[PDB]
């Protein structure tokens, strides 16, 4: 039940092992150079989410992405998770 | 260490008390409509943040909110917290 934030991509390429080694409660959000392991194999039991938005504002196509694309306000709905007294 | 969203614009009554009755240790997010409430005279202890580029989205001005702004990236940051052990 960890919250991954990967900020990196190719660059820093140890976020890759990481995502490996989630767990299925844990989440994992691809932002920034993250978008970079949208194009990856990524061996991941974890729930893996990538920017759709910034994916679109590194300049790539929302076709040629192998995990799945939420926006900011999925992101949220992330961000909760279950339910809680939120609403 | 609650985790306060609201996105329900105003037709939510319960938002405003989430807001009201939190923490001074907590966080509160502004998304959507949700956005509606940092125009106005909410008054709380905990870290209340409304999301920029959401915001921004609205059709409104920066200078329009009166709590503080922030974007995708610092969103990211939020949840992360300020310790980041994601190393």
């Amino acid at each position: 039940m960890a919250l991954v934030l990967v900020k990196y991509g190719t660059d820093h390429p140890v976020e890759k092992l990481k995502i490996r080694s989630a767990k299925a409660e844990d989440k994992i959000v691809l932002i920034q150079n993250g978008v970079f392991w949208a194009l990856e194999e990524l061996e991941t039991p974890a729930k893996v989410y990538a920017i759709k938005d910034d994916f679109l504002a590194r300049g790539y196509s929302e076709e040629d992405s192998k995990v799945p694309l939420i926006t900011y306000s999925e992101f949220i709905d992330l961000l909760e998770g279950e339910e809680k007294f939120i609403g």
